């Protein structure tokens, strides 16, 4: 069977939505082939063609309204979307423990500039959730979303309000919750079991939250509920957009609505965070990479600022390396004119005072038990949960190995700075010594034409520039690569992109993710055969062994090898500022020489009687 009006058509098969006012199916266009989404309802008019009249980018365009031919039912034609909805997205195991930080970004920047658009023309949104945010795709390949559904009328749970739930700031509460589970993959208020179940208890999580808190748990039953105004671990942002993210959520999120943070600063707020740029900085020393988010006019001291904000670092301590050579940040350039930088190719810190080492911070997750029972929505959401624990040990497998590759390259440019220092100091001392051993020889062409007291003295500096000299060569043998800041342990340790373990694990990855889709196929049609059976449980021992394979791949190589080789760099950590100590020591003896050399060098020539 299949609808139609004037100029569209439509099968029942296609169906994506119903309720009881409308039903919502995909279809064509009579004359062109478009597909389109079609809201057959099942006075009006009047909000019906001032919802006709929006254009926005972050909104669903709604385009026409024809007639059914069967039914005279009034069919509103709309914008499809064949990516689905947020919630969509929410549920693909790549984005189970959160969205990466670029589509998180697109999220908070097309709902916001979607919500201000609907604002500044007065339409009121109740339910802001992620199944009413669309993602299509745009002309530059990025996801676009929009937003639709405000406007109904009838006779979810988990995104209402103190006020709501018995049964605009309202409005700003469903969006603290889709942006904290965009963001760490999960809900904030998590009863044991589902909240559905917990109703009662969820009233209690929400009224009474702590001011600042923006998370509480149950993960007992009849249990307590742990709290915190800080991301989980397993959140996919960066520490530098956490610090800016929290507060929002946290002063948004206010139970007592009189001091709810007001759409005014909410929509500030973010602007605030959307026009930052990002500069990608890795510390060496302590083997963490890190994201500043800072705006386009700002300085290089509060850039400093920043990372000392996310490294304890003090600013006259920062020391900046990039793409091999020194790099000194003036305290008044701006942020826009600092050297574009990627997660592959960052700006490196380094302290001269020693610094503690850190790593990686991930939380160490194991494999869920897999229930031998035949259940099509408990395999189902088996496979779901398992299949985004694999690819959180992906996500972290490419983070190490992302982790030794900079520490490898940053190494080797610091190798290659200090050689350079090494090069300064020798040739400052080459450019006094010309005038040392010139001015000796100056003093006995003198002699031969009381003064021992200059001798006697003026030879306790060569003295004492001997063994710089013999101090010096001493720090050239370490720079050997015989020597003992060797740069060949880091080829030697860890693992290399040439090992390709992040593909065999997106390989076992991309094999449990084929069983969860057909997994998600056979929970639709709740009856399977016999032979469909056989192959459900089949391949439900497949995951087990799948992800069984993959993990002991994970544990038993990538994190071995990886405290190998970070255990094997916080050694070279601390011989490497060791030497450079030194070589500080045998720099700033030659420059309180030359100051010497220079005082003598006119003593000895008296004033004349002439
Ligand atoms: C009332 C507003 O609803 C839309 O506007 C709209 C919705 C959707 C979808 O939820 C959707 C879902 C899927 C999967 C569940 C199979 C696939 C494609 C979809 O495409 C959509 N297109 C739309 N225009």
């Amino acid at each position: 069977a299949m609808q139609s009006t004037s100029n569209h058509l439509w099968l029942l098969s296609d169906i994506l939505g119903q309720g009881a006012t409308a039903n919502v199916f995909r279809g064509r266009h009579k004359k062109t082939g478009d597909l389109f989404a079609i809201k057959v309802f099942n006075v009006q008019m009047r909000e019906f063609e001032v919802l006709k009249k929006l254009n926005h980018k972050n909104i669903v365009k709604l385009f026409a309204i024809e007639e059914e031919t069967t039914t005279r039912h009034k069919v509103l034609i709309m914008e499809f979307c064949p990516c689905g909805s947020l919630y969509t997205v929410l549920e693909e195991p790549s984005n189970a423990y959160g969205l990466p930080e670029s589509e998180f970004l697109i999220v908070l920047r097309d709902v916001v500039g979607g919500m201000n658009h609907l604002r500044e023309n007065g339409i009121v949104h109740r339910d802001i959730k992620p199944g009413n945010i669309m993602r299509v795709i745009g002309e530059d390949g990025q996801s676009v979303y929009k937003l639709t559904d405000f406007g109904a009328a009838r006779e979810t749970e988990e995104y209402l309000h103190p006020d709501m739930y018995e049964r605009a700031t309202v409005d700003l509460w469903s969006i603290g919750v889709t942006f904290y589970h965009a963001a760490t993959g999960s809900l904030p208020f998590r009863p044991f079991e589902g909240p559905r179940r917990n109703k009662e208890v969820m009233y209690k999580i929400i009224t009474g939250k702590p001011s600042g808190a923006i998370s509480g748990v149950q993960k007992a039953e009849n249990g307590p509920i742990d709290w915190s105004g800080d991301m989980p671990v397993s959140c996919s942002l960066s520490r530098g957009l956490q610090v800016l993210l929290t507060p929002v959520l946290a002063n948004i999120l206010e139970a007592d609505q009189e001091k709810c943070w007001g759409f005014d600063q909410f929509f500030a707020e973010t602007s605030d965070i959307l026009h930052r740029m990002v500069i990608h900085v890795f510390s060496l020393q302590q083997m963490t990479a890190h994201k500043i988010y800072i705006h386009s006019y700002n300085t290089a001291t509060i850039f400093h600022e920043l990372v000392y904000k996310q490294t304890k670092i003090i600013s006259s301590n920062q020391e900046l390396i990039y793409e091999g050579r020194r790099l000194v940040l003036e305290p008044g350039r701006l942020a826009q004119h600092f050297p574009k930088t990627t997660e592959e190719n960052p700006i490196f810190v380094v302290s001269r005072e020693p610094l503690n080492t850190i790593g990686l911070i991930y939380e160490k997750i194991s494999l869920p038990k897999v229930h031998p029972r035949y259940d099509l929505d408990g395999d189902a959401s088996m496979a779901k949960a398992i299949t985004g624990v694999v690819c959180y040990a992906c996500r972290i497998a490419s983070t190490l190995l992302l982790y030794q590759e900079l520490m490898r390259k940053g190494i080797r440019w610091l190798i290659e700075l200090i050689k350079d220092d090494y090069n300064e100091t020798v040739h400052k001392k080459t450019e006094v010594v010309i005038t040392l051993d010139f001015c000796i020889r100056n003093i006995e062409k003198t002699v031969k034409v009381e003064i021992s007291d200059i001798h006697t003295k003026l030879l306790r500096l060569s003295s004492s520039q001997g063994t710089i000299e013999t101090s010096l060569q001493d720090i050239d043998s370490r720079l050997s690569p015989g020597g003992s800041l060797a740069d060949a342990w880091a080829h030697q340790e860890g693992t290399h992109p040439k090992d390709r373990n992040v593909e065999k694990l997106q390989v076992l990855l991309n094999c449990m993710t084929e069983i969860y889709y057909q997994f998600k196929k056979d929970k639709a049609e709740r009856r399977l055969a016999y032979n469909e059976e056989q192959i459900h449980k089949f391949d439900k021992q497949k995951l087990y062994y799948h992800a069984t394979k993959a993990m002991t791949h994970f544990t038993d190589e990538c994190v071995k090898k990886y405290e190998a080789f970070l255990n094997k760099s916080e050694e070279w950590i601390r011989k490497m500022l060791h030497l450079r100590k030194q070589l500080l020591s045998l720099t700033n003896q030659c420059f309180d020489i030359e100051e010497e050399v220079s005082k003598y060098q006119e003593y000895t020539n008296e004033l004349q009687e002439t």
